């Protein structure tokens, strides 16, 4: 269950995350139009789903998109705010798995997002130990889809 | 205009804004239900936007309130974020009121969380000043409804 995938993240595994975080989630705007951005990139099929932003490859310019992007990494913020009360993470990633499943978006789909974080990352030179962090928190959210 | 209303956010306001946030953002699943369960309680006649919550009368209990009440406070500590370029604070703002749009809430319709606001602040000794305060925050959302 979800529960379970929560229910798994060590302690260990949440340093990693609130480490990283401190540093990719202290510019969010930058951090994250990057993320979005490098998504676009690699999967380019994934454009068509993001119609209501327009023309993405217009990138920081693109007012729909920036804040899009500043308010994806507050849902991730509240994921690490999270991470110690299971119960409490389980139902905010409850709510974000419910908007994308409005979308048709399926757990190997929302899953795409770990090259593009793996990449933000290695930008801030945080290597494979937190990539794999990261993939396990996004995993507790492809439990729910 | 949501930019003449953002214009509105003088010096004394954001900071008014940014101090009482110090203290009712510390606890945002407590306020964030709070404020949800006050709205439920004087303003019943909003209750049926709510029905995906289910029983919301359940309030903490309610796992779907929560983690919705949990997130509605995210959404205002991206706004506090914002509150040094007016730019990013009407995209976010806009990307947040797109979302009530899609449930055909209007600028009078969200405008009733003024109540609620005032009573979770005054709870926590902030008085009317603040409630104004935050009330502006709240017109630059109603601008773009
Ligand atoms: C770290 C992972 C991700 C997080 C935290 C995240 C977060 C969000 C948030 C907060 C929203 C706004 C929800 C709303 O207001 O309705 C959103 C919208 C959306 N997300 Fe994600 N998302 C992630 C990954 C993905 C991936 C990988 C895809 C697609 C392959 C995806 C597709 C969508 C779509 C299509 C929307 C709707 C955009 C719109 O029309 O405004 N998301 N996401
Ligand atoms: C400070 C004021 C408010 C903030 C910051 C706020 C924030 C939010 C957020 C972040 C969401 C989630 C969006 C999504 O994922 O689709 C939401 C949903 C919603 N809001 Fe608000 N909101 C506020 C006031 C109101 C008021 C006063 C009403 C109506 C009288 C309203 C009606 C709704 C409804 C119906 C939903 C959809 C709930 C669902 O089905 O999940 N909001 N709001």
């Amino acid at each position: 269950s979800v529960y379970d995938a929560a229910a798994q993240l060590t302690a260990d595994v949440k340093k990693d995350l609130r480490d990283s975080w401190k540093v990719i989630g202290s510019d969010k705007k930058g951090n994250g139009v990057a993320l979005m951005t490098t998504l676009f990139a690699d999967n380019q099929e994934t454009i068509g789903y993001f119609k209501r932003l327009g023309d993405v490859s217009q990138g920081m310019a693109n007012d729909k998109l920036r804040g899009h992007s500043i308010t994806l990494m507050y849902a991730l913020q509240n994921f690490i705010d999270q991470l110690d009360n299971p119960d409490d993470l389980v139902c905010v990633v409850e709510k974000l798995a419910v908007n994308h499943i409005t979308r048709k978006i399926s757990a190997a789909e929302f899953g795409k997002i770990n090259g593009p974080i793996k990449k933000v990352l290695a930008s801030k030179n945080f290597g494979d130990k937190y990539a794999n962090a990261w993939a396990k928190l996004v995993a507790v959210v492809q439990a729910a889809l």
